[PDB]
């Protein structure tokens, strides 16, 4: 997260850290008791998920790490694209929910967010262009752009864009949430891109666009 501020401890309880060998790799969103939604190139090996956290390092009453039973990348995703860039991770066991750990509702209604709406993006991604990794969760409020602006700058119905005027998501915020009026609208994409540049907006997979896939995987809870 660039141009942001420290999040308040535990105030965003859906936030997950997707990890490889005890290192934060990707954002994720608790979307059910045993499933975390992330991006498809996060996975790409022994994968684990950390819930309940503000600091990555420090002892906190609510922190807990989990193993992964099963990775289900979208079957049309390809290594070389950010099309269908979603990933469902089945935890090895159901998570212990509470004030600091709970699922965030995701947008089932296939409708665009109102342009200019400030949504909230959080992550343990880099907080500067020298790639500094924050211990504690950061966040930043960001305005959503209209679909036409999203098509022109960058280049489909399956992606959305947000303004990035030195405030942006970046590397390691991948797989993480764009939250708008308390609801998950975007999943930060997981291919590399320029961050913090007005002209090259951040890109987010429209979760609504994949309602049928997500249901069909979780159709077995
Ligand atoms: N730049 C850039 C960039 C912007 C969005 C997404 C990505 C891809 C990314 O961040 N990935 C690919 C999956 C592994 C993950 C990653 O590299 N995480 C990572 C790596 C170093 C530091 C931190 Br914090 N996080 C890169």
């Amino acid at each position: 997260i660039l141009g942001g501020r420290e999040a308040e401890a535990h105030a965003r309880p859906y936030m997950a850290s997707v990890q490889l060998n005890g290192a934060h790799l990707c954002g994720g969103v608790l979307v059910a008791e045993q499933w975390v939604l992330s991006a498809a190139h996060c996975l790409e090996g022994k994968v684990q998920v950390l819930l309940g956290a503000h600091s990555l390092s420090q002892p906190e009453p609510s922190k807990r790490l989990y193993d992964v039973l099963r990775a289900v990348p979208h079957p049309d995703s390809q290594p070389d694209t950010i099309d269908h860039d979603l990933l469902l991770l089945q935890l090895s066991e159901k998570a212990t929910l509470g004030p600091a750990v709970r699922p965030l509702p995701w947008q089932r209604v296939d409708r665009d967010v109102a342009p200019g709406t400030l949504c909230d993006v959080a992550g343990w991604g880099i907080v500067n262009h020298a790639g500094r990794r924050p211990d504690s969760l950061q966040h930043v409020l960001l305005p959503v752009l209209d679909r036409a602006t999203c098509n022109r700058r960058t280049h489909t119905e399956r992606l959305m864009c947000a303004e990035s005027n030195r405030r942006d998501s970046c590397k390691g915020d991948s797989g993480g949430p764009l939250v708008c009026g308390g609801v998950l609208e975007g999943v930060v994409t997981s291919g590399s891109r320029v961050c913090g540049n007005r002209k090259k907006p951040g890109i987010y997979t429209r979760v609504a666009s994949y309602a049928a896939w997500i249901d069909s995987v979780l159709a077995s809870a």
